[PDB]
């Protein structure tokens, strides 16, 4: 069906790598993917680890990659929302269903 990346981030607190499946989307080299968990009232600890350690690795099939991660600018937003609640029409139900606004971060190299 849809296919995960593999998000490797440093744990903020112990330093340990943390890796998390993800669904994606591509734009060139870039790798974008949504902090939605589910629609959880608060964002996942992945996130927070990314906001503290920018430097990351995102593995696909075989390809593993050496990004740096960071928000979306609105106008980034404006472009990849629509594009992943196309590909996983969930991710609109869990916005609406949160107070936070569900981050859109993108991994670029
Ligand atoms: C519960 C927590 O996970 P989390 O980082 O909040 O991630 C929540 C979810 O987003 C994560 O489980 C995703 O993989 C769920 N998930 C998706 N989650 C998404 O947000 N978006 C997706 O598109 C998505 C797709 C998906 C597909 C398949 C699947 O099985 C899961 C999918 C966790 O793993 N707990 C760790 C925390 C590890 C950690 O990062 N700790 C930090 C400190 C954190 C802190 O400061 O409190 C550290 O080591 O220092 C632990 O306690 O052992």
């Amino acid at each position: 069906k849809i296919p995960v990346a593999l998000l490797t981030t440093t744990g903020r607190k112990t330093g340990q790598p943390r890796v998390n499946p993800l669904y994606f989307l591509r734009d060139g080299g870039r790798v974008i993917v949504a902090a939605s968990k589910g629609g959880a009232e608060k964002n996942p600890m992945w996130y927070l680890n990314l906001k503290a350690n920018p430097k990351v690795q995102v593995q696909i099939k075989k390809e593993v990659l050496d990004l740096t991660a960071r928000d979306a600018t609105d106008e980034e937003r404006a472009e990849y929302w629509p594009q992943l609640v196309t590909m996983y029409p969930s991710y609109q139900d869990y916005q609406s269903w949160t107070d936070r606004t569900i981050p859109i971060v993108v991994c670029e190299p």
